[PDB]
């Protein structure tokens, strides 16, 4: 049926006696009156059971072993579902698939009741949900710490072409894959204020919330190595918070007691604008302050010299989001050890390493002082004393620079003065990285050009990668197998092997099958956009998809205009053949981007006009993908012809949904920007579409000045398009509607749309024209699948693992279950 | 090793894999990391497991035979812990106990880690829980339906003398006896206003929020029948708990869900006086509309003519609590069904019954119609609509009885309009019934006179009673030993047979072991008093316990003027001989009960003289027993020599705890009060230590005038005492600390203390008399055993079962697991 793993006879016996087991004993059901998602707990129990025997050993080892470990905090893990990945790094899925189907069941409707983890926004949180999985796969010693937000990322609804956000309840039904850890609790502080005694600084009078702890199995690809992702839920004190007498009311007390529990309530939805809210800054001190705590005690037990600390831990701060985790080590170890200020510098920086995910200002984290001397007074005067030490060298080695000495302050004057996290992160880590090579290089030459030339050792790169288990054998395993016919199966842990590939671009049979997968893939997810949407779509057309949260940056708005063109194109010469395309948009706005919902309501209302002109036929379809998230994007990319990846050069870090596509059998269309410079290089420039200006091309442009009329005088397609939008073409009712849209486009465009337009246009003819010779589509197919190896994050991970952490990865078996 | 149930080979050999396995796969554990509160769960886990096999036949069951269904509605359910009750009524005890054993393993001590299911405050919910337990055991078809608060009866602590209230975060390392049911939560609707359209009055524009039932098993004595309690949580809704769009805040909006939530949050902890607090009254309209809708679903199935609704269903309410079932039916009927007013009154009243618990007027139930009105504004027009109908009925059966009316209206009029919630009940249910007999009887001749004149044959008597597996096999496990040597085991399920036992009163051998397990429940308790509570008493002494909530009628006060006057005496005659007694006062008050915080003060505070005194010696200890609850009862009514059930006549309306030691092996000292007269009206006069005012003499009383002063007056020792209070030679530090309570001993005493004094203080005599002389003080605890069977809560419901419900028990097994 594939290499899902094979179905054994006894396998497939002791899978259903165990499901009936649990149907009755944890369920507390009987076939008669078990819905369907009573199977899948029942289901989800039984693959379940299968990693404890790993997980406890896996944990036992390294208590023996006592290797390095890599503490990986992130305010995000977008982990989608878990019950298929585990039963694909078990090798249970063909067994699995059998057992239920003699029970009668359909195991691929069952997965589908699954509720998507959606703790994460988009591309961090999947990149630290992607890390998690290769560094079990590569059987490191590695823990991922982060917050168990009971309300993850709103659930999308479409209301009249508007977005509207619903609370994401994902734990209503249960999680079957957490284990609760409440022996583990540990309480952090809040407030209070400094006291300043004989022998060291303490902190007082501090309110005080605890962490409890939830453990989720984090598998690795069939090695028997099961890691753990450690999230924390804030709970309340039964004392205080009903001790603190002297009136208020007994029952007002203890309903109050959500006023602390708050904390890990829900997933901050803010993509673009950094807000600076007080709710968030307690979010990122109570997950570094305790699994700060936890780190240390489980140093305490290893096998108190401080000095090897660095030689057993590793901390990765996934963004600045735990910055505070730097001058929390210091409190710890100044504060509570005892150890000299200098020695705990050392040990702190030795430890800590900072991953920076974009250039663009306004997402930079800038803390107002006077929150965090409300909030963490002792962690504001370890900052001050960070950077009067730091400016102290800067000072040293460029004497007479004033200048250079305020602009690498990591306390910033002006209005409010505030507390640059960035400048934090990068004067206490050993290592600085960016997410692509010209991302990195761009930190190098311009954002932090002036560290780069204080400390250039600690400047490095590590291109972004996903991992192939969930975004090829898991989505799309028609694709995996054809792999396996002809190279075999050790490539899935070892994604380079898929260079073997290019030896087949000739072969016919090969060609055939490539581009029947994509082809069954289209009818798959054209049929669901019925089932679940009702919509009906051409599966012969070409599949045109840009699916990513809604950003000026990602251009989704360069998009709209091209698909406006064709539109007015084919109106223009009805009679003229042109190659049938379905465009799909999809992406969530953030809440309050006012801009990014401006967005999503022209999409929806370009497709009200062209979805129904009777001229355009099946010719073009414009569909707006509605709640665009991890299981939703296990369904569209395998189905997808067309990768949209075009970001203004210089603003995508790196992107990773442009890899999933590469993998899956896409073509590219986009800019020089992030990865897709690395991936064009891999694969070959003629194997892309590469279009628009480079970074050069945009710093040109703004030393003279960007002027979007320009454009508009010169190119007459384009001026048509904007004047349909402000005559209120696409919005009769409502003429206007878009005026905020055509005004940012004229007069204040950061991103210079316009000024990509004619060679975006001119690309996608090119794409059109390829896409009418079948052959030749497939075979450039064949080029990138067969060069997307170098993407994979088990590569990203064995750099990060020996030129950061300083741990050696292993593809050792554990001995068995 | 006592009749637990047999310990078979196999049974032992299945029970130890099964708790090997849960220890693994359910906890994730291994025996070298496992804490006894693991060890506690993976035995839960193994016990719960043999629940659900018949869980499942018994509701099946109940779904083919198609019986009367018996709903018992209560706002409070004191489980206490299930562990120990499970495996008795299961014949498990003595197997698990074997197992545990060869597990290198202490039951007791893991039996001791289960947390108390708190969500009661004293006799009316722990009436409910023994209801369900004999319910379950005479395999009625019987649902216990109420609210699942996260943080039941506060925990009392002591700080200074103080009572400290601290949150019962009961659910904090899970309960392994729930069911969480999704699947079947109910939409349950808030304000909103009343619409009066052509067919029928609607309830719109309402504010919505979400009943999740939560389902507890149980189980019945050794009848393999298990019953079901579902317990409602509040969810807000996912959509308009955010949907209501325009402003406020993403974040806001998901973090105000609490304020839906907070319905089932807290259990109300006021035992005296009625609040009349809005967040109770949305508890009590919460529990009810998601009840009743889960009733009607489950009656639409049975086998639209809802003529035979009350011959299938039958509907409890304790107390008026959930009183607003009866507006609820008849607006469901009326509204929803469209049944006739008529008709749907007649199906109401047939199918509802109401308990009444007390008779003191701060604790009756009369909401503001300003509250309802905002509230509930359709259930307002019904209760409006009924008293008018109601009051109809009066004034043509006494015609020109102007006051009548008034008295008797469901509405009362004054400063602010209420509405009488026990008028209601009685007049929209077919049976109203006291706890007591005396208590039945002061409901006709007293508060509801003008309702019995009107219908006579709706007023009844059911005296409570007590479960003796709780109360006897389970707390007392050596007793039922001895007595089961004697007469066999059938009285466990029939205890009447107890009765058997007066022809071993004069057994020399019957005589020692019944005076042997007395003393071995004492060593055990006074050990544990040292353990737990470090405090040092001698198991010699007469045990003295008064165990209850606080409240002035129940006078704890009368008790402690006693202690004084024995500590009084004692230091006037040093030297002369008395019998040593240790007497222990134990209960929680009312966080807002001031009176009733300040009688723990003294308590504590005269334990701070007589303890320390050294002329006293060990002859006398005052101990205050802390946060007294259900578990605590299990160890110290095992232990008592002398049960205090010293209320004022006609004030308790029956007590339970009175019955729990007179089950126990302890002698009563008491009034002719609430049961106490059924009592000493079963074992003989002879047989109990009854003094003080009948409630006659309390009437006279009041027709005179009581003036506490003539007592104090006349009786030198009763001055001495208050004169004690009043120079602080209890509080050296505050002299006036005691002020209030004097204060209300002499001018506002609505309980008549004073006048109880003397009888009381000679009384207490008599039983240091025949203390002193052990043969013939167990005699008399022998007659007091063996004529307790008529306390059973098994007669109790029968008598519902057969008077008021309509269904006949049956003490027949289903047909095994
Ligand atoms: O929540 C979990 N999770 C797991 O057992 C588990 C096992 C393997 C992998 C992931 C989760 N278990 C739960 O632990 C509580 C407390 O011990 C039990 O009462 C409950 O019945 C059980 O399902
Ligand atoms: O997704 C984010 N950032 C956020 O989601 C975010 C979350 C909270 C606050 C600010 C930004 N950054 C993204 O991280 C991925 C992985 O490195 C990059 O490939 C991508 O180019 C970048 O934009
Ligand atoms: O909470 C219970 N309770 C019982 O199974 C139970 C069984 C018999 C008697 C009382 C409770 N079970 C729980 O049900 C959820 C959802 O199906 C599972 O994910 C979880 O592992 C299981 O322990
Ligand atoms: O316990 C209560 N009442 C409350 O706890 C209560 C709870 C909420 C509001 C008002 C009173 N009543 C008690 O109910 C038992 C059982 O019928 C009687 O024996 C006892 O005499 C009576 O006082
Ligand atoms: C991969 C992924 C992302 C990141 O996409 P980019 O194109 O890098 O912005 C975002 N959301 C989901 C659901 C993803 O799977
Ligand atoms: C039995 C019981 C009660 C009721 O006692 P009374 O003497 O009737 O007031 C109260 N609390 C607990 C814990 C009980 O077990």
């Amino acid at each position: 049926i594939s290499v899902r793993g094979l179905a054994g006879v006894e396998n497939v016996t002791e899978l259903k006696k165990n499901f009936n087991r649990h149907l009755h004993f944890t369920l507390v059901k009987d076939r008669n009156v078990a819905t369907p998602r009573d199977y899948y707990f029942a289901l989800a129990h039984t693959v379940r059971d299968h990693l404890v025997g790993r997980w406890i050993r896996t944990q036992q080892h390294y208590y023996e072993k006592d290797p390095k470990r890599i503490y990986y905090l992130s305010l995000e893990f977008y982990m989608g579902r878990t019950l298929q990945n585990t039963m694909v790094n078990l090798a249970l899925e063909n067994a699995c698939d059998e057992a239920t189907y003699q029970l009668g069941l359909d195991m691929e409707e069952l997965e589908e009741i699954e509720e998507d983890a959606g703790l994460g926004n988009g591309g961090l949180g999947r990149l630290a949900a992607c890390f998690l999985d290769s560094m079990a796969t590569l059987g490191l010693a590695a823990y991922g710490y982060g917050i168990r937000y009971e309300f993850g990322i709103f659930n999308q609804k479409i209301c009249g072409g508007w977005q509207m956000e619903e609370a994401d309840d994902w734990l209503r039904y249960g999680n079957p894959w957490e284990k609760a850890r409440p022996e583990f609790t540990l309480p952090v502080h809040f407030y209070g204020r400094v006291e300043h005694t004989s022998q060291g600084a303490k902190w007082v009078d501090t309110q005080v919330v605890l962490a409890m702890p939830y453990d989720t199995p984090v598998p690795g690809y069939r090695n028997n190595v099961v890691n753990t992702m450690r999230l924390w839920s804030a709970k309340a004190p039964n004392d205080f918070n009903l001790k603190d007498f002297n009136v208020g009311g007994y029952i007002q007390a203890v309903l109050d007691r959500n006023l602390a529990e708050n904390i890990s309530r829900v997933l901050y939805p803010n993509d673009n604008f950094f807000e600076g809210k007080e709710l968030r800054l307690k979010q990122e001190y109570f997950v570094v302050a305790a699994t700060l705590q936890d780190i240390i005690r489980r140093f305490k037990s290893s096998k108190t010299n401080f000095d090897a600390f660095p030689d057993k831990v590793a901390i990765q701060l996934n963004d600045t989001h735990p910055s505070l985790a730097i001058p929390e080590l210091m409190r710890v170890l100044v504060d509570l050890e005892r150890l000299d200020w200098d020695k705990a510098w050392e040990v702190t920086v030795k430890t800590c390493a900072y991953t920076n995910h974009t250039v663009i200002p306004e997402a930079l984290e800038r803390w107002p002082v006077h929150l965090l001397e409300t909030l963490l007074p002792r962690h504001l005067q370890i900052i001050y004393e960070i950077n009067q030490r730091f400016l102290n060298r800067v000072a040293a080695a460029f004497p007479g620079d004033v200048d250079r000495l305020r602009r690498m302050s990591l306390v910033e004057e002006g209005a409010v003065k505030r507390i640059n996290m960035a400048h934090l992160c990068i004067a206490g880590s050993h290592a600085v990285n960016g997410v692509a090579r010209i991302h990195s290089e761009i930190l190098k030459k311009t954002i932090f050009k002036d560290f780069y030339e204080l400390e250039p050792h600690k400047f490095q790169n590590k291109t972004n990668g996903i991992t192939p288990r969930r975004w090829l054998v898991l989505c799309n395993p028609g694709l995996a197998e054809i792999i396996a016919e002809r190279i075999g199966e050790e490539y899935i842990s070892d994604l380079d092997q898929l260079r073997k590939l290019l030896s087949y671009v000739d072969d016919e049979a090969f060609i055939r099958d490539v581009a029947k997968v994509k082809q069954e893939n289209k009818l798959k997810f054209a049929a669901y956009l019925e089932r679940e949407y009702k919509v009906h779509i051409n599966p012969n057309s070409l599949f045109d998809v840009q699916v990513k949260r809604i950003h000026e940056y990602k251009r989704q708005l360069l998009n709209c205009l091209h698909v406006i063109t064709l539109y007015n194109r084919i109106k223009k010469e009805p009679n003229k053949f042109v190659v049938p395309r379905t465009v799909m948009i999809g992406g969530k706005a953030a809440p309050g981007y006012h801009m990014a919902k401006m967005i999503i309501k022209l999409i929806t209302a370009i497709g009200d006009v062209v979805n129904h002109d009777p001229v355009v036929g099946d010719r073009l379809r414009v569909i707006f993908l509605e709640n665009y998230r991890v299981s939703l994007a296990e369904k569209v990319i395998p189905a997808a012809d067309l990768s949209e990846q075009i970001s203004t050069a210089g603003t995508e870090a790196s992107g990773t949904g442009n890899m999933k596509f590469m993998l899956n059998g896409a073509l590219t269309i986009g800019t020089m920007d992030g990865a897709n410079v690395e991936m064009a290089e891999e694969a070959g420039e003629e194997n892309f579409f590469i279009f628009g200006m480079r970074v050069e091309d945009v710093d040109r442009l703004d030393q003279r000045g960007y002027n979007a009329q320009e454009y508009y005088d010169r190119i007459p397609e384009l001026r048509q398009i904007i004047e349909q939008l402000s005559s209120g073409f696409f919005s009769p009712k409502q003429p206007d509607l878009f005026k905020d849209i055509v005004n940012m486009l004229m007069h204040h465009d950061r991103f210079k749309v316009f000024a990509d337009y004619e060679e975006y246009v001119k690309c996608q003819e090119r794409v059109s024209a390829l896409y009418k010779n079948p052959r030749e589509w497939t075979r450039m197919v064949i080029r990138n699948i067969a060069t997307s190896g170098k993407f994979s994050s088990d590569r990203t991970i064995a750099q990060y693992a020996r030129e950061i952490w300083g741990v050696e990865p292993s593809r050792q078996r554990l001995p068995a279950p």
